[PDB]
């Protein structure tokens, strides 16, 4: 019985079986979720580079870390960006399957420094749901804001 | 004359002035010891969320429940987890002291589903002693395994 | 009451009794408590006493006053200040009851019980306040050069 | 089956059951590996002084820090320094065995500011192998230079 969940804290401080990193295409430390991921899991960044709209697993010991590269909407148009964001989440779902875990911590890709100024909560979350709906894992979504916790909560409740 | 004792029984039926819950950061029911604590004192889980390495007290009536959150060693390194386990027990001693109680019931934190498949009896117990040695409360340690009871009892005996 | 300070091991004091910076469970512990345990081990027989209290146990005829200051890691600043005053108050009572002319005393709650905070002034002010009620010579023991200078100044500006 | 591995990262974020500090015989914080170690485990430097060619374990909570003092080759002759470097690793092996740990994080001793201006990758690594081959522990070697990572990896693989 796979479920969707949402919790307001640092995604590094998680009690799920794996984590998705909001990564850049060069696999460098960056900022945001990527900083906290580089702090708690620096070993995961070895050969973590992968193109925009793709994902890549690097295990640090026993806990898998999936580097998902959403588009930077400063470089991408809204049209082309939307395709790449869908593509990134598609590979996250695959990696949650193709590896084969039971739970996953996942941030909303392209909703911070890659957002290009715009609020992309609903956009990113809908691409998250679309891709992850074909997986067996318990999904848990992370963020630093309470408004965002409530709006993600209502999103989850009104589809169940 | 403050003492340490060990009892092999359900901590939900303790004979002490407060109880430590082996809690998760989400203040959810959980499983095992955390489930039995939720069954006996359900209303103590209102706003009981507190991060790893901390303890938060919530009253069930006037009976204090100290929600102590040890690290999950599946998701923490040996180094970082050891530091957070020490911090969790330190905050338990803080809360026992704040409440003014003469006795406290306590489980061994990070020793079950949070142990990362490692025997952490000695690790958890030494952090417990280290924290609680500066308090004047009677401490009763609760376990379920008969062998663990023996090894905990021996550890208590060779301090005096 | 007189007041002095010396930078040396309190286990080698030259006073008629000693105050142990004790823990509530009567355990040998570390720091000043360990040194006290090495020189006067038999004074730790039933030496456990609650926070903010003192209990005298004789080693031969030499009284060891086990005073338990609060660990400021466990106590709030409010409750810890009250318990620190209570510990020193219990010491002064025992010094009066024993009838000693002198006493060796450390600064309670200033080391591993400090909660990462400088409590020289706090502990010393509770010391003065409690130990002014006796007429015994008080000798304070530390191991830091800085502490010795600060403790000296606080004695002189109250003469 | 115990392995040797190499990771190019800060040893202070290791995922092993204990760490070897590249130390000085004074027991002082220093620079390089020693600084990072001092920042993560400062209480392990309490009475950590140990002579050149020896190692000394100081606990930080329950996490062992093994202070190992390789020779400064600026001060030593090539033959005497070689003897002291080998001895230091021998003492590391003893501590690892005595602690009963399943794994250890270790730097290459005498290869930076103690190198005397020479490349001692092969010299130091072979003394490490000689000592640690008699232990049951997984060994993870930590370095910072990309090249050194490759050469250490090659050296590991051509033994198996
Ligand atoms: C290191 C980071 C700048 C890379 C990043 C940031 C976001 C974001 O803005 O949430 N999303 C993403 O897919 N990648
Ligand atoms: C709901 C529980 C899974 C949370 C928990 C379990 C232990 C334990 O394994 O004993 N410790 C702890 O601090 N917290
Ligand atoms: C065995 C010790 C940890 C007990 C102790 C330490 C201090 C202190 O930190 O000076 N004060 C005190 O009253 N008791
Ligand atoms: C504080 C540090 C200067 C001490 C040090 C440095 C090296 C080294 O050069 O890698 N090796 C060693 O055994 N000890």
């Amino acid at each position: 019985a796979p479920s969707y969940r949402v919790k307001r804290m640092d995604i590094a401080k998680n009690d799920e079986e794996c984590v998705v990193n909001a990564a850049n295409p060069r696999g460098l430390p960056g900022d945001g979720v990527c900083k906290a991921v580089y702090k708690k899991w620096p070993e995961s960044f070895k050969n973590s580079a992968t193109p925009v709209g793709t994902a890549k697993t690097v295990m640090c010991g026993t806990y898998p870390v999936i580097h998902a590269v959403g588009p930077n909407f400063s470089n991408y148009s809204e049209s082309e960006g939307d395709r790449e964001l869908a593509a990134a989440y598609r590979e996250v779902a695959k990696e949650v399957t193709r590896l084969g875990v039971n739970s996953v911590a996942i941030p909303l890709l392209s909703t911070g420094v890659y957002s290009g100024g715009k609020d992309r909560l609903t956009q990113s979350l809908n691409h998250l749901f679309t891709a992850m709906d074909s997986t067996d894992a318990d999904v848990v979504i992370y963020c630093r804001d309470k408004e965002w916790e409530k709006k993600i909560s209502e999103a989850i409740q009104m589809r169940t």
